[PDB]
């Protein structure tokens, strides 16, 4: 599924990460732009052989599984396919892990690169929230 802009907005004020850990839902939708240009079905293979899945790509050496990871972790306790589908519940409770243990969303380079100290606002301007 690819979102428009407000539809992600809502569909993350509706499961509770609008300032998740103090984050505005602005810094959320900004992350999910650059991280999958709001394609929920978002893939991205790196270097170390981890993938990164869905609408915050989120990554395999840690936080899902996918069987092809030697080595990883599955802190979020789910396949990492549950990433990819129209519904974001699972981002989304698999994101607030990840922003809860310690470098907030920092641990999203592109938000790091693109999103951190900007006009994150811009990004849920004009939506009906
Ligand atoms: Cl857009
Ligand atoms: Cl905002
Ligand atoms: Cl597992
Ligand atoms: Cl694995
Ligand atoms: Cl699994
Ligand atoms: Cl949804
Ligand atoms: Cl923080
Ligand atoms: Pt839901």
């Amino acid at each position: 599924k690819v979102f428009g802009r407000c539809e992600l907005a809502a569909a993350m004020k509706r499961h509770g990460l609008d300032n998740y850990r103090g984050y505005s839902l602005g810094n959320w939708v900004c992350a999910a732009k650059f991280e999958s240009n709001f394609n929920t079905q978002a893939t991205n293979r790196n270097t170390d052989g981890s993938t990164d899945y869905g609408i915050l790509q989120i990554n395999s050496r840690w936080w899902c599984n996918d069987g092809r990871t030697p080595g990883s972790r599955n802190l979020c306790n789910i396949p990492c396919s549950a990433l990819l589908s129209s519904d974001i519940t699972a981002s989304v409770n698999c994101a607030k892990k990840i922003v809860s243990d310690g470098n907030g969303m920092n641990a999203w380079v592109a938000w790091r690169n693109r999103c951190k100290g900007t006009d994150v606002q811009a990004w849920i301007r004009g939506c009906r929230l």
